[PDB]
């Protein structure tokens, strides 16, 4: 027994093992575009992924992560509302069983087909494990996916999914360029929050891009063929691995654009 997205162990049950689930800065949240405050003091985002070194792709039972070498400042995120350098460690997605759901954050209550999270940790803390224990330890870049035209830069990920169908399976995944997953504009919303999966630590500075990227129905369909279960166990399709919106509470969402 453990946490998951089922009916008996889903998000509504998490608070029993992880009390922080009912915390003051939980994520995701609904972004109300008319309540969001334009902050002219926000600097443009600085994404430097030219030297990125991807290593592996893993199905961890609740999603699939594409891991990167974070032993040096290769792929970093700076600027925006951040102070210091944040290193890319991995990226993963959240998706639904239908195109009408899948994203964790919503915009004016609108749900997207999926949501991409590029996770980075503040280098002043030494390692990822120490970073999560700090209020400014992580910076997560969130990108919405809508169904439409295919995204060429996403196909390499899609094609390797059959090799990591079940929990615990991993595959060599080198030379992948995450720049192919970025939208044209880097306009964003930002607010203080947390990880959206246990341990739900409140150590994240969220940076959600306004512009979604388009992926084809065939691409997102291949995500839905993954399994929550491990090999040799009853097959449970990996779908609807998203946490619903949490109360905003004493927080303000800021926008880098008007
Ligand atoms: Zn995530």
């Amino acid at each position: 027994h453990h946490w998951g997205y089922g009916k008996h162990n889903g998000p509504e049950h998490w608070h029993k093992d992880f009390p922080i689930a009912k915390g003051e800065r939980q994520s995701p949240v609904d972004i109300d575009t008319h309540t969001a405050k334009y902050d002219p003091s926000l600097k443009p985002l600085s994404v430097s992924y030219d030297q990125a070194t991807s290593l592996r792709i893993l199905n961890n039972g609740h999603a699939f992560n594409v891991e990167f070498d974070d032993s040096q400042d290769k792929a970093v995120l700076k600027g925006g509302p951040l102070d210091g350098t944040y290193r890319l460690i991995q990226f993963h997605f959240h998706w639904g069983s239908l195109d009408g759901q899948g994203s964790e954050h919503t915009v004016d209550k609108k749900k997207y087909a999926a949501e991409l999270h590029l996770v980075h940790w503040n280098t002043k803390y030494g390692d990822f494990g120490k970073a999560v224990q700090q209020p400014d330890g992580l910076a997560v870049l969130g990108i919405f996916l809508k169904v439409g035209s295919a995204k060429p830069g996403l196909q390499k990920v899609v094609d390797v999914l059959d090799s990591i169908k079940t929990k615990g399976k991993s595959a060599d995944f080198t030379n992948f360029d995450p720049r192919g997953l970025l939208p044209e504009s880097l306009d964003y919303w930002t607010y203080p929050g947390s990880l959206t999966t246990p341990p739900l630590l409140e150590c994240v500075t969220w940076i959600v891009l306004k512009e979604p990227i388009s992926v084809s129905s065939e691409q997102v369909l291949k995500f839905r063929k993954l399994n929550f279960n491990g090999e040799g166990e009853p097959e449970e399709l990996m779908v609807d691995n998203w946490r619903p919106a949490q109360p905003l509470k004493n927080r303000q969402i800021k926008a880098s654009f008007k």
